[PDB]
């Protein structure tokens, strides 16, 4: 019983921020919505069923498959998709909790070095997928980048925080400039209380 | 050195055809263009750098990897465009040669049962790559798709169609409408004399 949650801010809230809201009708309402229904239909009746969506990303990931199953595309999507909403926000100029500065301070150099190496996984994956700051099984914030669907879960880490570099995530609004979209995301979108959260 | 090669038709030619001069602007003038100075920049300097297209996809990819390399990812993608776009042609109605209806009809029971596959294949691509129609090497028609930019030199077989998936090639025409892109690529894009002479 995946179900499509509600943004937590108004389809247009971004707009001001380089995120229309096409893109957050497109986005959302369909594509989200499609990894749900899809997922529904194709873990009904299944040993999935009963399952949390991070049980069924867990439990259905394939490690060293190029194509992974229908339930596993549309599982991890949905897990994805739910967070990415909830990373970013609207506000001007949104603040960075302390703990989490220090943190990147510590493992980056600086929190531009920490933005730089982000962008640079997003642009780095060749297809469809996201960039990631995650926290390992170590306890250590680092930067990947996954294809398609697969995600921190598939690794035994903790997203702090995820940008789709599918195309439809930016086509709309930057065209072919995945670059300027990952720095326009870092800078103006992402919400840094909802990433410090994840800690 | 990789060469982007000229549309052979004007950029609005196919705009009538369900594939906007801004598509055709965004996808050969700038994807493919990237595709050809990345792979230039790339190849410098290595072993690959007096080769084919052909020769440097055959020998870069990598079978037992979920991601490729970088000369891998534009020397590939470098060749399906060039391809792609010989593959597609303006006028409305344009003839399928009877030796290519006549293969058609014999693998796949029909030309109808044929698209079907074909649109079926490209759908069920998850992320970004292609579909296609190859000859194999038993001489045998059948639909394959890929990820990315691995095609069908990567397996021995003869490229005769091959239909762009990535979400760049149709998103400012059809947004998340795949399928009705597909189908219309079918229907009114293809220049079927390019697939026969490719047989
Ligand atoms: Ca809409
Ligand atoms: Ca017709
Ligand atoms: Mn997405
Ligand atoms: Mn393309």
């Amino acid at each position: 019983a995946f179900e499509l949650p509600a943004l937590p801010y108004a389809h247009d809230a971004l707009a001001s921020l380089g995120m229309s809201k096409e893109t957050l009708e497109y986005h959302h309402d369909l594509h989200h919505k499609a990894y749900v229904d899809n997922g529904n239909k194709l873990i009904a009746g299944t040993e999935w069923e009963g399952k949390s969506v991070e049980e069924i990303v867990k439990g259905t990931y394939c490690a060293g498959a190029v194509a992974q199953s229908g339930i596993f595309n549309n599982a991890s999507q949905h897990w994805n998709h739910a967070q990415f909403w909830e990373m970013m926000g609207p506000g001007e100029d949104k603040k960075m909790p302390g703990a989490l500065e220090k943190a990147l301070v510590e493992s980056f150099g600086s929190v531009a070095k920490f933005k730089e190496d982000f962008a640079a996984a997003g642009a780095g994956q060749f297809g469809s997928g996201w960039a990631w700051l995650v926290k390992d099984s170590d306890g250590a914030l680092k930067i990947t980048k996954t294809e398609n669907g697969v995600n921190p879960l598939c690794f035994g880490q903790t997203a702090l925080l995820g940008c789709d570099v599918w195309e439809h995530s930016y086509y709309i609004d930057f065209r072919n400039k995945r670059p300027a979209y990952l720095t326009n995301f870092l800078d103006k979108l992402v919400n840094w209380e909802n990433v410090a959260s994840r800690m």
